[PDB]
């Protein structure tokens, strides 16, 4: 019956009012804070009217007619019917809107708004994230909000405040940019590339991690996995949190035909049970695995028969007995196992066709096992944040016609990858190497894809998803692009480069790295570690000694 009434008695108030206050904040980013809870306030009365009757008054309305009509209160977006309405927002969402920046204020400055009205600092957190990040997660805010809440709970009656709740504040500032990207990444691939494309890359993921369930259990799991990212994505937040919140209780209804590390991870609350089966371990590969049947004489059988069951079983079992290998890997194996099978059976002998099939997939996979150890000599052998330099110079020549800001974000979390993860034996590097860059590129792609101007980052990013990581490597080096003109205000910096932190002054830096490339893409390597060097000594040889505030502008080249 009303839709509304059905997820306001399943999800709770205090979810349902949560939810709706992330769905506004990720349609109308532009209105205020205290617009919006207006609107969630006059919903939340709504829900409850319709709880205590569902026969009644414009319940029965669906979740988009109602939301659009309290959104259209306050740019041509009501237009025509309601699924043009609806689909309108979701073209808007813009992935980086031009707001002010969030600044961090003193320790004792927060406790004291958090002891005035904690119902208030909690909601303008929901509102204030979900307004930058469109396509964030819906419910695993709700799980950032409650470590959220419990992070001032704990650390603003101790001691010393600030030695508890910024390590806690700056660690969680690092999984929420993390699951931003992360759950991005999932949207572009089900707008962009379909459910079919989606759903094969969720088989080969679920499969690694639980290899000792069987093909129809994860068939059952990726369907209704695949129902739930769908929602969120569209904005269905109250849908996508139930969908998802019921699916750990039907994970953990029965686990020994799932996994087997799900005992400690559903001894949590609702929210933190969620939490846990999003990044758990991978099973324990069941031993004495076969090999193949690509040799009985039912191969073409079968998947002339059903095509997409067929190599969705190949898949499967292919991806629980290869943990070190990654899914975009084994997914380019996959899209080889049916181009060779289409040509095949397709012939008079397909047994003597297909039956050197698996020594086709040895040049791609070892073609990613010798690219990670090769990046990662230099990574451990320059530092991190000279990984980020060297690999700032080897992206801002391959598309200079990106803009500054997106190189230098871009290359940061290229350097991340290196530091987090090729720190592990030669069994992980490659899962995490291929996925942490699929995430980073994906994040260079919509975030060019708001103002494109680079030609060569627009096709690599519209080709397929599993050689989207081939193409931006050897990008060309661009040799046909005009550098700007020089300019004087984009290099002098104020006598305010000194009044931030120490991780501020990294990114000024590498943001001038990115600058003079553009001014002079010609310069050798060696040319530009001396022109840096002598740019940062410059800085820090006027700011750190007192040297009043004409020093640091005055004339440099
Ligand atoms: C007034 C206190 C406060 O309000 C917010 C609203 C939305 C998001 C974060 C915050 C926030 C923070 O404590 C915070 C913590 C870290 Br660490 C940051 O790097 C930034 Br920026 C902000
Ligand atoms: C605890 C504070 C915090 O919580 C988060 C949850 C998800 C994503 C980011 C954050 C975050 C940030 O520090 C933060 C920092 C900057 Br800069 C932003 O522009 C935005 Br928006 C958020
Ligand atoms: C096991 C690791 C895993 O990798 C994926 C890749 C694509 C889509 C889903 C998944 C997935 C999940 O099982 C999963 C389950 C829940 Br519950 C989530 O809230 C999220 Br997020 C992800
Ligand atoms: C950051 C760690 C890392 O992991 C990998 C796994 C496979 C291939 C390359 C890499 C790689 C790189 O350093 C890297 C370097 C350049 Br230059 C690129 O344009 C791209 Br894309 C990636």
């Amino acid at each position: 019956k009303s839709e509304v009434a059905h997820r306001f008695k399943d999800l709770g108030e205090e979810n349902f009012k949560a939810l709706v206050l992330i769905a506004f904040a990720q349609y109308l980013q532009q209105c205020p804070f205290e617009d919006h809870v207006k609107l969630v306030n006059e919903v939340t009365e709504f829900a409850k009217t319709c709880v205590a009757d569902e026969s009644a008054e414009n319940c029965d309305k669906s979740l988009h007619t109602l939301f659009g009509d309290k959104l259209c209160t306050v740019a041509d977006c009501c237009a025509k019917q309601e699924p043009e309405r609806n689909e309108c927002f979701l073209q808007h969402k813009d992935d980086n809107p031009n707001l002010p920046r969030l600044v961090r204020p003193e320790v004792d400055v927060m406790c004291t708004a958090f002891h005035d009205n904690e119902e208030t600092f909690l909601k303008k957190y929901l509102y204030e994230i979900a307004r930058r990040h469109p396509y964030f997660y819906a419910p695993e805010l709700l799980f950032f909000a409650k470590r959220y809440k419990a992070a001032f709970t704990e650390c603003c009656q101790a001691a010393d405040k600030a030695a508890c709740l910024l390590p806690k504040l700056d660690e969680l500032r690092d999984e929420g940019k993390a699951s931003s990207a992360k759950q991005r990444l999932k949207c572009a691939s089900l707008q962009k590339f379909g459910e079919r494309a989606f759903k094969a890359w969720a088989v080969a993921r679920l499969s690694q991690r639980f290899p000792k369930a069987e093909f129809a259990e994860v068939s059952k799991l990726v369907t209704d996995l695949t129902k739930v990212h769908t929602e969120c994505c569209h904005g269905d937040l109250l849908e996508c949190a139930d969908d998802r919140a019921d699916l750990a209780k039907y994970i953990c209804e029965n686990q020994d035909s799932i996994s087997s590390k799900l005992k400690e991870c559903c001894e949590k609350p609702l929210l933190e049970k969620s939490h846990c089966i999003a990044e758990v371990e991978n099973d324990e590969m069941p031993a004495d695995l076969p090999s193949l049947a690509v040799e009985s004489k039912d191969v073409c059988k079968n998947y002339a028969e059903a095509k997409d069951v067929f190599l969705g079983m190949f898949l499967y079992e292919y991806a629980r007995r290869h943990p070190d290998y990654s899914v975009v890997l084994l997914l380019r194996l996959a899209k080889t196992y049916e181009t060779t099978l289409e040509k095949c059976c397709a012939a008079a002998d397909p047994h003597e066709c297909y039956a050197k099939v698996f020594d086709e997939f040895k040049p791609l996979v070892e073609e990613p096992q010798n690219l990670i150890k090769q990046n990662c000599e230099l990574f451990e052998q320059l530092g991190e944040y000279k990984f980020q330099n060297a690999l700032l110079v080897r992206y801002t020549k391959k598309v200079p016609q990106v803009s500054t800001p997106t190189l230098v974000e871009v290359s940061r979390n290229l350097g991340k990858v290196g530091s987090k993860c090729c720190k592990h034996p030669e069994a992980k590097r490659m899962p995490c190497a291929e996925d942490y860059l699929s995430v980073v590129l994906n994040q260079l792609c919509v975030l060019h894809e708001k103002t494109p101007v680079s030609d060569r980052v627009t096709k690599c990013c519209t080709e397929s998803l599993v050689n989207r990581r081939p193409c931006f490597s050897a990008l060309e080096v661009d040799e046909t692009y005009v550098p700007k003109e020089f300019n004087a205000e984009t290099f002098t910096f104020h006598a305010d480069i000194c009044t931030l932190s120490e991780k501020e002054r990294q990114i000024k830096k590498q943001t001038a790295l990115v600058e003079l490339v553009k001014h002079k893409p010609k310069a050798t390597k060696e040319q530009l570690k001396a022109v840096m060097d002598d740019f940062a000594a410059f800085v820090e040889k006027c700011c750190k000694a007192d040297d009043k505030e004409t020093c640091f502008a005055e004339e440099g080249k």
